[PDB]
């Protein structure tokens, strides 16, 4: 409409945090025809959704049931607890047992009518046996009862949508100029390959630089590749100070051509250094000008020699030789799908007539068509390595056959892998649309992880925002309302985080002049702002209403990061126990949400080999710049403040916390398993050194770290955490040979996957992690896995590895101390 249309895209503007109609800050209009080509993708998946499964979002996973996990329901027989006023009810059901078939039992034992969970926005409903939802998994990981309150159906009516040549390429270089040596290189990249490169003269360093050079390249006009970047860089002993780039051929298909004014990105290798975005900030920024006026068998040994380069790691680097030698025999290759990433990799793009036969390769795909599913393969086609779109096409085909159990798992780095696409409108992006509108949980998290970046990454937030924007106009009135609330509370308990920051520095532990203002401050929102209720955006699930300000101080840390605690907007609530959120300033939670999302991958992994090593992987979200909410693990202690240099403390606290020696032996369980699994985590990802500080146990014996900031001891193993394995420096126990016996089972487990790791790995360096990211920082995970040897001297390099840090102890922990 005219002022309808207008609150409409205004409220969006607000929702998204970006304005997507803007446009001074382009140079073409691909953002724009992005947003009318998403729009069939869109309305395709909107009118094929089924109103009564989406509005109630059944959250279930198609695998099987672990054998710890099948061991708890010993009896072929589950109970689950039904309210409803107030009654209530014990049904004994199979695990084989459908929602449908439990509720129709009560009904004659004792329509229209649904089971949702208590406490929650959670449904119990669908045609899955019950041993297939993750709410029931859930309780029986923690041993508890199914409670479910019977009530309606919820209305889809809410969540309703609302209507709608031959000539050497050559570029002249005018000069570079700032407001307040030096030459320029221009380079043709393709996918992290660099095809062509030019660099000018050296002339003096100043203001305004011009050289008025035609540079001509070594490349043809149409030996050009879609998605060829020109990428201008600028250097001084010699050092890369500003880059931006530009795509030789558009997002119709159009050889780019004219006058082009570009304002670069300055320094300070990863994802921001392949950009089609230029630096909004036209008033600072360094400036740059540019003109464009343009069969058979196989020998036995080579076959061995194929089949060896095949089997490496996926960071082992081609050989000429080896990159030759796989294009000879392409066919002979497409045979194998686990070859595919070093194939493409082998291809010269910069060749009309070479990249016209890999096409004629991916014509059939007959045998990729039919393997089963590797991801850590999919991800390796979607990195910075590749940017042919039948390339990255065929990897998100083969993504279109995982359950929306699966998509939630790598949410984040999917995303974070839109980052390498050339152009915005992609089959990555319309996929992340389709799946994130077809789930309401995934679209929740989507909506988090688009706004993460859009509002602290200038690099990409134009791109996101236009994919952001594509899944708001189609996920229902229903959804729109909540997200607003959520914004709002974020946006309001923000203020009260920088406000509060401000009011003190190191050294200022905490006064009361604080602990009234904040108490003060809690008010205005309490009384005028705050919503009656708005969803907790680490847990979609679980809705939060009234504060508790009684219960909310300011942690007196490095920094000031509140500590909220909310009443559960819920009636229904099982018990009472509140929402605790944790706002802070001063670190980067981007790089936590990667850390506790590949945490929340090993489990994954741990689970389809039957182990469970208890990760506690909390909640995480990034809101701004510097700046997001953690979730509070509830009864949780840090060892710092249990020691606040001695060993018995730790079993003395435990006892002390635990009633009985049964709710005691587990909290040396669950310690045992939780100790050992974020002992291997840790190792691998190499954020194994930590203090005292950094790592936290709750009352019943689960540890767990945290505070994955920027971060001599392969791990912390401190004798403190041996005395409750029943060992003293050098002594054998039963708990210690357990200890020993989980760990390497564990560790195993994680090489049986060495591919997907090593993918997550380096893509999250280069998204996650800034600014330069050596290829050497990433060798670390190589050597971390042990990639090559067998299980035996494998094994064994671990176990070297648990000994460094009993013959350590206390050393490092003691170093840390001193500042
Ligand atoms: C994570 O759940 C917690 C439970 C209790 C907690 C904390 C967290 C926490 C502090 C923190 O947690 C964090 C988790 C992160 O990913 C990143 C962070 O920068 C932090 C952090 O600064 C403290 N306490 C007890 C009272 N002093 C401090």
């Amino acid at each position: 409409m005219s002022e309808e249309s207008q609150a409409f895209q205004r409220q969006l503007t607000a929702l998204i945090g970006y304005d997507v109609t803007d446009v001074s800050n382009v140079h073409d209009d691909e953002l724009e025809f992005t947003r009318r080509g998403l729009v069939t993708p869109r309305m395709a998946e909107v009118a094929s959704r089924d109103p009564k499964l989406y509005a109630m979002h059944p959250w279930v996973t198609s695998k099987p049931l672990p054998e710890y996990l099948w061991k708890k329901i010993a009896n072929n027989c589950i109970f689950i607890v039904i309210h409803r006023s107030t009654t209530s009810q014990t049904i004994k059901v199979s695990p084989d047992d459908t929602p449908g078939a439990i509720l129709q039992s009560f009904f004659t034992k004792m329509q229209d009518f649904v089971l949702r969970v208590c406490g929650r926005d959670e449904y119990l409903v669908g045609e899955t046996p019950i041993k297939n939802f993750q709410w029931v998994r859930h309780c029986l990981k923690n041993g508890e009862e199914i409670h479910v309150v019977l009530d309606t159906p919820p209305d889809p009516a809410l969540d309703e949508v609302r209507k709608e040549c031959d000539r050497k390429f050559r570029v002249k270089i005018r000069g570079i100029d700032i407001p307040v040596t030096v030459f320029v290189e221009a380079n043709i990249q393709h996918g992290q390959q660099v095809l062509c490169q030019r660099r000018t003269s050296p002339k003096p360093f100043t203001e305004e630089v011009l050289w008025n050079v035609w540079l001509e390249f070594s490349i043809k006009i149409k030996d050009l590749p879609k998605g060829a970047l020109l990428n201008l860089q600028i250097y001084c002993k010699v050092r890369l100070l500003y880059y931006v780039n530009l795509l030789l051929i558009d997002h119709r298909f159009l050889l780019r051509r004219g006058e082009y004014v570009l304002h670069m990105w300055q320094i300070s290798f990863n994802a921001d250094k392949l950009t089609s975005a230029t630096n909004p900030d036209k008033e600072n920024s360094m400036s740059i000008s540019i003109l464009l006026d343009n069969r058979a068998e196989m020998p036995n040994q080579l076959r061995k020699q194929l089949e060896a380069i095949i089997a490496t790691d996926p960071l082992n680097p081609l050989t000429a030789e080896d990159k030759e030698l796989l294009w000879h025999f392409r066919y002979e290759s497409l045979k194998h799908p686990k070859a595919y990433p070093k194939l493409f990799s082998s291809v010269k793009w910069g060749q009309q007539e070479i990249v016209a036969k890999t096409y004629q390769l991916l014509a059939r795909r007959e045998v990729w068509d039919q393997s089963a599913l590797d991801v850590g393969l999919t991800m390796q086609l979607l990195d910075c390595n590749f940017s042919d779109e039948n390339v990255r096409a065929i990897a998100v085909q083969k993504l279109e056959s995982l359950e929306d159990d699966d998509v939630l798992h790598y949410l984040l780095q999917l995303v974070q892998a839109v980052k390498f696409e050339p152009y915005h409108d992609s089959a990555l992006a319309r996929f992340l649309l389709k799946r994130g509108l077809r789930n309401k949980r995934i679209g929740h998290f989507l909506f988090w992880f688009l706004r993460s970046e859009i509002a602290q990454s200038r690099h990409y937030q134009q791109r996101f925002a236009v994919i952001l924007e594509a899944y708001l106009r189609g996920c229902g009135t229903a959804m729109l309302h909540d997200f607003t609330q959520q914004v709002q509370v974020i946006e309001m308990l923000q203020k009260v985080t920088l406000d509060i920051k401000s009011l003190s520095a190191e050294k200022y532990d905490v006064s009361s002049q604080v602990i009234s203002q904040l108490k003060q401050k809690l008010e205005n929102l309490q009384n005028s702002q705050l919503p009656e209720s708005f969803r907790v955006p680490y847990d979609p699930g679980l809705k939060a209403g009234a504060l508790a300000i009684e219960k909310c101080k300011v942690m007196a840390s490095k920094k000031k990061p509140l500590w909220l605690e909310f009443k559960c907007a819920d009636p229904t609530a099982l018990s009472n126990e509140t929402i605790g959120i944790i706002f802070k300033h001063g670190d980067d939670l981007r790089q936590d949400m990667l850390i506790l999302q590949i945490l929340r991958i090993m489990e994954s992994i741990w689970e389809t080999e039957s182990l469970d090593l208890c990760l506690l992987p909390y909640g995480c979200i990034s809101t701004g710049d510097k700046i997001g909410m953690i979730e509070i693990v509830k009864d949780a202690t840090t060892i710092a403040k249990i020691q606040q240099f001695k060993d018995e403390v730790l079993n003395h606290w435990l006892k002390e916390k635990s009633p009985t020696e049964e709710k005691f032996q587990a909290a040396v369980e669950r310690f045992v398993y939780s100790c050992a699994g974020y002992c291997v985590a840790t190792f691998v990802l190499g954020i194994g050194d930590r203090h005292n500080d950094n790592i936290m146990i709750t009352e019943t014996g689960n540890l767990f770290h945290i505070d994955f900031g920027h971060i001599r001891v392969p791990f912390v193993l401190t004798p403190d955490f041996l005395f409750v394995m029943g060992t003293s420096g050098k002594k054998t126990s039963p708990h210690f040979q357990k200890f020993q016996d989980i760990c390497v089972k564990a560790y195993l487990a994680l090489r049986h996957h060495t591919n997907l790791l090593i993918i997550l790995f380096s893509m999250m360096l280069m998204t996650g992690m800034p600014q330069l990211t050596s290829k050497e920082d990433i060798e670390y995970i190589r050597d971390a896995l042990t990639v090559g040897k067998n299980e035996e001297d494998a094994k064994k390099y671990f176990l070297d590895q648990i000994e460094v840090c009993r013959d350590k102890g206390w050393t490092v922990q003691f170093n840390w101390f001193l500042h």
